[PDB]
């Protein structure tokens, strides 16, 4: 017998920093993958919260740095620990394990378990991964170093704790359906017939965010026909964009590092076709289709995308409608209005509506990684097995200040595109 120390809650200190190697990141978070040998983060990833260069942070009436305003305290009230979580991790840990969950299921989503960070640990961090960052990140934001928390995942692209190598993939399918909303005008009706995300990549496009129009729909991949999904997942590795990104054992061979990235050339598609050199048994030339159909067939087959849908329809009215329940939520006079239906509804309403839209942008905006080794698909080709797992990411809360953002954004999107289509 031997005696051991009681229970003591890990810190990541300076010295730490070295064993994380940059994976990516998106507009909120940076991510890192365990590089080294301890048990307890090996096959894990690190979640770091981002802080923008200019944004002054967030105060109550003292004065008191805080996690949320009241005006989303009383938003998400109906649940009482999240809406008392002490810091953004916590937060972000009860809301997708409070709100997310209970809509999606746990089967496919993990809220993650918080690990203490010193702020020399984030900082040798945010050192150390500058120059693996796409510089248009770095001069938007960095680490954000007065957290002392961070968020400890499994790394989905590895199928690890024997078995060989794991290709996963990521997709971000953005919003799958058209509107119906009476609050839609006569001017906007382009947006009942043609997706958001097709009409934002034109928007995309006049500010060299992109180098082309992406091929991907999502309407494609949210229909519920194998066909349409198999077209889609095609079109996603024609034209990543950040929509789509495939890893070999957890390191990138097609996608962006952090941010989207140009069409699949003929080049590339040599690289990923040579990528896949064992995993896929074919003769070369036709792995990579090979490879299309097994994603194919395990996003149809999960129909994970099925209850990610029912989610975003949350956002029933539209911003155009849910922008009105917005300024009666905070007691300010409607600028858009110069109404009725909406502004006669009751508080609890309007709330509802609003809250309901937030988790719908909640689920607009996540991804899905899906990895794969040698729930199991097997290619009617050239007669493989595989095991796949699915996983959500980056089911993060929005803050309700973006109601205002959401709007203009809209504006602009459905504006530029009425100005191009008039242009014949
Ligand atoms: O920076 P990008 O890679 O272009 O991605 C952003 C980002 O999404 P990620 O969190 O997945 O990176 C935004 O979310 P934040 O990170 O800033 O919270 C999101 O904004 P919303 O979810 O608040 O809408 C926005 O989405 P959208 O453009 O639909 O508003 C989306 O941009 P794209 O997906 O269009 O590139
Ligand atoms: N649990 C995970 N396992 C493996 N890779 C991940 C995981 N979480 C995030 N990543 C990778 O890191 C990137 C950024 O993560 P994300 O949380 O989407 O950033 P943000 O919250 O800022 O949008 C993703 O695009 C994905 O490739
Ligand atoms: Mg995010
Ligand atoms: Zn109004």
């Amino acid at each position: 017998e031997v005696l051991f120390q009681g229970p003591m809650e890990m810190i990541l200190e300076e010295k730490d920093a070295s064993d994380w190697i940059y994976r990516g990141e998106g507009g909120a978070n940076l991510v890192l993958a365990y590089a080294g040998s301890s048990p307890l983060f090996v096959g894990k990833v690190i979640r770091i919260q981002k802080a923008r260069r200019n944004d002054k942070a967030i105060k109550n009436s003292n004065g008191v740095v805080s996690v949320l305003t009241s005006d989303e305290q009383h938003l998400w009230r109906e649940n009482n620990e999240l809406i008392s979580s002490p810091n953004k991790e916590v937060l972000e840990q009860r809301y997708v394990q409070n709100v997310i969950i209970p809509l999606l299921g746990p089967k496919h989503v993990d809220a993650g378990v918080r690990v203490s960070v010193s702020k020399e640990f984030l900082e040798c961090v945010d050192k150390k991964v500058t120059k693996q960052r796409p510089l248009w990140r770095v001069n938007a934001a960095n680490v954000d170093t007065s957290h002392d928390s961070a968020l400890i995942l499994n790394d989905h692209s590895l199928f690890s704790q024997s078995g060989g190598d794991c290709i996963s993939v990521e997709i971000k399918p953005k919003c799958g359906f058209l509107p119906t909303s009476r609050f839609i005008g006569k001017e906007n009706m382009l947006k009942t017939s043609v997706s958001r995300f097709k009409m934002h990549q034109l928007l995309k496009l006049e500010y060299i965010e992109i180098s082309e129009e992406s091929e991907y729909d999502p309407l494609d991949l949210f229909s519920g026909s194998k066909e349409r999904v198999l077209e889609a997942i095609k079109a996603l590795y024609s034209t990543p964009q950040n929509n789509f990104r495939v890893f070999l054992n957890g390191s990138l061979i097609l996608g962006g590092s952090g941010e989207s990235t140009g069409r699949t050339s003929p080049e590339i598609g040599y690289a990923f076709e040579d990528a896949l050199k064992g995993f896929i048994q074919s003769e070369d030339g036709h792995r990579t289709e090979c490879f299309l159909q097994l994603v194919s067939d395990a996003v149809y087959g999960s129909g994970v995308l099925d209850r990610l849908l029912e989610i975003q329809k949350l956002d029933k009215l539209d911003i155009e409608g849910a922008i009105h329940c917005y300024y009666d939520i905070i007691n300010q006079p409607c600028p858009i209005c110069k109404e009725l239906s909406l502004h006669a509804l009751p508080l609890d309403e309007s709330l509802k509506i609003v809250k309901e839209y937030l988790i719908a942008a909640t689920a607009k905006d996540c991804s899905i990684m899906i990895s794969f080794q040698s729930d199991y698909v097997s290619l009617k080709p050239t007669n493989q097995t595989f095991d796949y797992k699915v996983h959500f990411i980056d089911l993060s809360l929005k803050p309700l200040k973006r109601m205002e953002s959401y709007y203009k954004l809209d504006k602009k999107i459905i504006s530029f595109y009425n100005r191009k289509q008039k242009a014949e």
